[PDB]
């Protein structure tokens, strides 16, 4: 069982900096700590600790008596000595240092047999994006025209990627980790022999133990101690620096970027050593610098360079805190930093925002973390109550507009006031629109009005909310089990107390395993008001993972019938309080989304082509604000929110509880520095305390404060008298104030008067969060005429800037989850290469990129192998080929291969059919030279795998190809099921049934084993079914890394079910041995397939054949989708050129225009006129009739028969057919079902965190005309081909690119193209089986409802 849960390879805890010296003092390792370094831990009775623990203690002394042996000058004490202990931070100057590289052998073969296989496939590849730019555009320079430079290909990549700097370093701390993995490993198994290793390389001592690592340098004479997170963090920190100082170098347009990283790299790691743990406050101090750099270019000068002096003010202030520096040496510090940042153009300017994970992370203490929070928190606050009644106010007239323009324009149940006058009393009555210059007189008119009950909420309307595993802290009596038993043993003996139970449950858990849950009764917890007298209750902090920042280093985890109660509350603001406020734009769209976020940051950009249209963004982040919430400025809109709700007492449960409750903070190495302090009531407020705090917690009652901030700025806007338009986020805020400006005017002048338009609803905004306690700062603010920051992406104007090189310094050598597949880790590198083509990076050089990083990391995963075999001859024999190795990895992955990215990926997100693009690639390898046509006829020729109707009917466009699917998504469908199978709560009473995937099977072959099958028609009808709500809820489970250890645990795995889990990465590579190895006997009619046929041909042979035996011959339909690159032939037109598609024969494109003279961040008049791009086009019925309200049960239902009528035909007999497998969900009969189903043509068939598809640059001032083409399978190939073209028009200017000196012509004809064939559907299918016996869950509400209809 432990070869599946392994240590985990990269950081996800916080590096404590206690656990080190309890690890450091337990074995009386060598050091200069002082005694008030160590904390509580100098006072703790060493020797019984040791006299436990021996095992610990043993390799300790180890280690020790080792270095005292290696090193006689340690002996030495009173730091008389020439070597120096350093911890964490101050090894960053001397990481260089450790090399290894004698007595290692192992990166050195990873890197030869790496450079042996890209050498082979490097030529091809070029081939490859040769071809596809002269198909998709007519010419050989579409990827480097921006470049042309340089054009590094694959060899080129992997030479830069393992010569470069820091690549020695990632090399021997790989080797650090692995080793040290597979001593946690061996140690867990409970061998107890040969614990420790000794490289000892001259110059470079390591010592690798379980619990710590020693590292001493000769050269530098400083010797260190890291623990297992400590070397996670390192790792990963030095493999980030290597991936972006290697994209720096080979990406022509991130090649400034690099001496300034570089440089920046260096300047931190001296500061790093000479302060400690106090750079990371610089750190902070120059992220925020970026957007102080990016605000150092703004028109108006009363607005441009304030926040760069104001965070050179700041940071001088960090480097002169402690007197590390004097003013002098801080100038000079200052001005090395903030040199590196200018002269840059926007777009880098924001990819320096990359280097804040490239320092790594500091050491917390539990009492620095709990400081920070306890000032801001449990402080003195004086409220306006006049502010608190505007914002009321304005609360209320927002909350009425909200529930009119729906609910046909009614007004909710409301109570007027006594002093309301005429005018409220005939608005009251008229039901009309509350105009907000109208709530602004008369405030306390539309304040002290009682919104009643609006709403018929149920706490139960949503089930994923309470299948969402959250931490949940022990009761107040066990709030000491936290703590290692060690450190507590003493005080609980010497108190003569017993000692406190540690505590392990999780709350997805406690649900699960509950035999009695109502939400109904759940929320009586709040409503009642026994929260506030639960003894019990206790909430803590611990510590955030990957922070920075001082403030967010902690999250807060509550008892389980309070984080219910939280969980519920949110989810019912959410549902429908929060859809009423329509002024903020966020949506569950992320399309919506940037489309708005677009267009608010376009309304400044006006052109040439009477008064124009004036904007001036502010933003200012929102984390704070959690801490300075009080009860009095919440108390009034909680009120309201009750009355609406019907609820007495549901909200303002945050402040009543906390301020009767004592907070502390949670760590294991970290407990208080009193040994009398036995019970947490009776604590004070220092050490890790935090009595009576009077704040929120982050994230907790997020959307009672978003709507609260959203009210107080209309209140602010409407004050003021300007239009804006709010985006509050939670945690950040965007308004962009708008005001009406001469057109005449120049646009320093527009913008000058749009910032003192602002300037008087900044100055009442600040008022009004002043009066409603939020002190703004000017940390908080930015104000910039020309972007605001929204989701930690900067939208300048009318663009988004890239941060591909924050996206690049996330790519790994192993995915951190369970199952460690090469196939999982291969599909996160492919993902993040499409993120790196999204983000400006060259579309060519992130090919070479995905396919030499494929490459890699299958070379890792041979020669490091996470679990030792006993057979090794496909390790052997893929090592000793490389020529396999180039096959596998550029086969794709559709076809078993680990190329996860294909060709048409790079330019347009949505694929159709994954096989038809996987076909295509094969093919321009073929043609290329990478792969050879033999290849492909043994895939043809592959035997079919061990596959049935129901993995057909599930994922569609996927082969009978064994090994497709990875182990960790197997164990993620263990751990589901095993919760399922435990299951007792009353929600999912009928949801689990041990013949689950027997009914799955027989439905997938009722549906298709039929005279036509159709996979989508199958999978959608499965997906509205009955079992597939059920397959759906079981999904719902979240299957963490402990899910997935509890299910291991509670129900284990069988012996042949271990061994395949362990065993799968051979087996796979193993199994495509057969097709990447020799030329396979295949059948004589598969030679008419060739290299220029049509991959949609190909594609429907491969599925004919691959489900062979299930279908015995019958051909499979529905599925095929034109290849992008290949469907369309297209042809650029530069100046005088002509379409040679267009003047041979053809006559059908996808007209695409660029206008002349653009120039990017220069004056709009010069360029053509903006507009918001094409950036896809979502879900957009005419039923019978329209039932408003309608459950989801009734809308699978009805999508269920009109599917089912519309594919498998109208006859009286299907019509009998679809209603079972409709009444599988709803309680119609026949007459009902037929009259409620919408419209059975033209089936979507459609079924199944802010990442925008690309910036945008050139895409907004092209010109689209569609006209000449004939135009739901039609519209997705427009809209594909659309964003295709789109695509390669950005393209064609890179961002190294901000000029088009001439006009540019697209037109993608997709005509005289063998893709294109007619569509035919809604034919006569008999069933051709029984309907099988299918268990409805009846009494389950969330399958089954009674009572559809009203
Ligand atoms: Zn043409
Ligand atoms: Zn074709």
């Amino acid at each position: 069982l432990n070869e599946i849960l392994l240590p985990e390879v990269h950081l996800n805890s916080p590096i404590v900096r206690y656990k080190l010296f309890y690890y450091i003092l337990h074995g009386q390792l060598p050091n200069d700590l002082e005694p008030d370094d160590l904390g509580p831990l100098a006072n703790q009775n060493w020797k019984a600790i040791r006299a436990e623990e021996s095992q610990v203690h043993a390799r300790l002394k180890q280690i020790r008596v080792e270095l005292i042996a290696r090193i006689p000058s340690l002996r030495w004490t009173r730091s008389q000595r020439e070597i120096a202990i350093l911890i964490w931070p101050r090894i960053l100057p001397i990481l260089q240092a450790y090399d290894l590289r004698q007595s290692m052998q192992l990166p050195t073969v990873w890197e030869k047999l790496t450079q042996s296989t890209v050498n082979l496939i490097s030529d091809g590849l070029e081939r490859v994006v040769l071809h596809i730019s002269n198909q998709l555009t007519g010419k050989p320079n579409l990827f480097t025209r921006s470049r042309a430079y340089s054009i590094p290909s694959t060899r080129e990549l992997s030479q830069i990627w393992f010569n470069n700097e820091w690549s020695g370093s990632v090399k021997t701390w790989l080797m650090i980790k692995y080793r040290m993995r597979q001593l946690i490993t061996n140690q867990k198994t409970g061998e107890l022999t040969d614990l420790v290793t000794i490289v000892d390389t001259r110059s470079t001592l390591c010592i690798i133990t379980p619990e710590l690592v020693a590292l001493y340098s000769s050269e530098h004479k400083a010797l260190t101690y890291l623990t297992f997170e400590m070397v996670l963090m390192v790792t990963d920190m030095l493999e980030g620096r290597l991936n972006v100082s290697s994209l720096c170098t080979a990406s022509h347009y991130l090649s400034p970027l690099k001496k300034r990283i570089e440089v920046l790299l260096t300047l931190v790691d001296d500061l790093a050593l000479l302060m400690g743990d106090k750079v990371y406050g610089i750190v902070s101090s120059l992220e925020s610098f970026v957007y102080a750099q990016l605000q150092y270019g703004d028109p108006v000068i009363d607005i441009k360079g304030t926040f760069y002096g104001f965070i050179c003010n700041e940071i001088l202030d960090l480097l002169t805190e402690d007197n590390i520096f004097t003013e002098e040496e801080a100038n000079k510090v200052l001005l090395d930093l903030t040199s590196q940042f200018d002269n840059l153009s926007p777009d880098l300017t924001a990819e320096l925002l990359c280097i804040m994970r490239l320092w790594g992370h500091p050491t917390l203490t539990a009492s620095q973390a709990a400081s920070k929070v306890r000032e801001s928190m449990c402080a003195p606050k004086v409220l306006d109550f006049q502010t608190i009644m505007k914002t009321l106010a304005f609360f209320h007239a927002i909350l009425i507009n909200g529930y009119r323009r729906s609910h046909n324009g009614i007004w909710p149940p409301t109570t007027l006031h006594g002093n309301a006058p005429k005018s409220l009393i005939e608005m009251r009555h008229d039901n009309s629109e509350l105009k907000y210059e109208y709530v602004l007189k008369n405030w306390k008119s539309i304040s002290m009005l009682r919104i009643h009950k609006c709403f018929d909420a149920s706490p139960d309307e949503d089930l994923s909310i309470f299948m969402k595993d959250k931490a949940i802290s022990c009761p107040r009596q066990d709030w000491m089990g936290v703590f290692r038993r060690s450190l507590i043993k003493q005080r609980y003996r010497d108190a003569n107390r017993p000692l406190p139970q540690p505590f392990n449950r999780r709350l997805l858990l406690n649900f699960l395993e509950d035999d009695r849950f109502d939400p109904i009764k759940e929320l009586e917890y709040v409503t009642s008001g026994e929260y506030l007298r639960d003894p019990e209750f206790c909430a803590s902090y611990s510590l955030k993972e990957k922070e920075i920042k001082a403030t967010g280093r902690i999250f807060a985890k509550m008892t389980k019938r309070m984080r219910s109660c939280q969980v519920i509350a949110e989810s019912l603001l959410a549902n429908h309080a929060g859809k009423l406020m329509r002024e903020n734009g966020v949506v569950l769209d992320q399309l919506k989304l940037t489309k708005s976020l677009l267009t608010m940051n376009q309304i400044g950009i006006i052109s040439e082509h009477g008064f124009e249209i004036a904007a001036c963004f502010l933003t200012t982040d929102l984390t704070k604000y959690c801490l300075n919430w009080r009860y009095q400025v919440i108390i009034p809109f909680a009120r309201t929110l009750n009355s609406m709700y019907g609820i007495p007492h549901l909200f303002e449960w945050i402040h009543l509880r906390l301020m009767r409750s004592t907070l502390y903070v949670g760590d294991p190495f970290n407990p208080p520095s009193d040994p009398t302090q036995l019970d947490l009531d009776t604590a004070l407020n220092d050490d890790i305390f935090i009595v009576s705090p009077r704040g929120g917690i982050e994230g907790l009652c997020q959307k009672l404060w978003t709507m609260i901030s959203i009210s107080t700025i209309i209140l602010s806007a409407t004050e003021a008298n300007t239009r804006v338009m709010s985006m509050v986020q939670g945690d950040n805020q965007a308004i962009a104030i708008t005001t009406r400006v001469v057109r005449s005017l120049s646009h320093s002048e527009k913008k000058e008067q749009a910032y003192k338009a602002s300037k008087l609803f900044f100055e009442r905004l600040r008022a009004n969060n002043h009066g409603i306690g939020h002190h703004l700062k000017e940390q908080e603010t930015i104000l910039s005429s020309d972007f605001f920051i929204y989701s930690k992406r900067v939208f300048y104007k009318g663009r988004i800037l890239t941060q591909a090189l924050k996206n690049v310094s996330k790519m790994c050598l192993t995915a951190d989850i369970l199952g460690d597949c090469s196939q999982a880790s291969c599909s996160n590198l492919a993902t993040t290469v499409m993120r790196l083509t999204e983000n400006g990076v060259e579309k060519d050089l992130c090919y070479f990129l995905n396919a030499f990083m494929t490459i890699r990391q299958l070379c890792y995963d041979l020669v490091f192998p996470q679990t030792k075999s006993l057979s090794q001859d496909i390790t052997n024999a893929y090592l000793n080929h490389p020529i396999l190795i180039s096959r596998l990895c550029l086969l794709p992955s559709q076809l078993g291969g680990l190329n996860f990215l294909s060709c048409s990926r790079l330019f347009n997100r949505n694929i159709g059919d994954p096989l038809v693009s996987a076909i295509a690639d094969v093919k321009r390898l073929i043609k290329a030279g990478c792969l050879d046509i033999w290849v492909l006829y043994n895939i043809l020729g592959r035997r079919p795998g061990k596959g049935k109707w129901s993995t057909l009917a599930a994922d569609p466009y996927t082969l009978n190809i064994d090994y497709l699917v990875p182990s960790t998504t197997f164990l993620k469908k263990h751990a589901q099921y095993t919760l399922m199978e435990r299951s007792v709560n009353p929600m999912l009473r009928g949801v689990f049934s041990e013949n689950a995937a027997e009914e799955e099977e027989e439905l997938a072959q009722y549906l298709l084993d039929r005279e036509v099958v159709m996979p989508r028609v199958a999978h959608v009808i499965l997906a509205q079914s009955s079992c597939g709500r059920r397959k759906q809820i079981q999904g719902y489970l979240d299957s963490t890394r402990t899910i997935i250890r509890y299910s291991l645990e509670v129900r284990p795995l069988s012996a042949k079910k271990l061994n395949t889990v362990i065993e799968y990465n051979l087996l796979y590579l193993s199994y495509n041995l057969e097709i990447i190895e020799k030329p396979n006997i295949v059948q004589p009619f598969l030679n008419a397939i060739n290299v220029d046929t049509c991959s949609i041909d190909i594609a429907r042979s491969l599925r004919k054949l691959s489900w062979a035996t299930l279908l015995n011959g019958r051909p499979i339909e529905g599925l095929e989708t034109p290849d992008p690159i290949e469907l369309v032939h297209g042809c650029l037109i530069i100046g005088s050129d002509e379409c040679e598609h267009c003047s041979s024969g053809d006559d059908k494109f996808t007209w695409f225009f660029l206008p002349k003279g653009i120039r990017l961040d220069d004056d709009p008049a010069s360029n053509p006129p903006i507009r918001v791009p094409y950036i896809g086009s979502k879900t957009d019925v005419a039923s019978m009739a329209y039932i408003k309200g309608a459950s989801v049960s009734l809308k699978s239902a009805l999508r269920l028969a009109g599917v089912y009528i519309w594919a498998f035909g109208d006859t009286e007999e299907s019509w009998q057919d679809a209603y079972e497998l409709a009444s599988t969900r709803v309680n119609l009969t026949l007459e009902q079902l037929q009259s409620l189903t919408p419209l059975p043509t033209s089936a979507n068939l459609v079924h199944r965190k802010f990442t925008p598809a690309s910036s945008y640059a050139f895409s907004s001032f092209v010109h689209i005309s569609n006209d000449c083409q004939i135009l739901t399978d039609s519209n997705l190939i427009y809209q594909q081909v659309m964003i295709t073209g789109l695509a390669l028009i950005e393209t064609w200017n890179n961002p190294p690119i901000n000029f088009s000196v001439y006009e540019t012509t697209l037109h993608l004809h997709t005509g005289s193209s063998c893709c294109i064939r007619p569509v035919e559907s809604c034919v006569v299918n008999p069933p051709l089986l029984p309907v099988p016996l299918i268990n409805v869950p009846q009494m389950n509400k969330f399958v089954y409802d009674p009572e559809p209809l009203s």
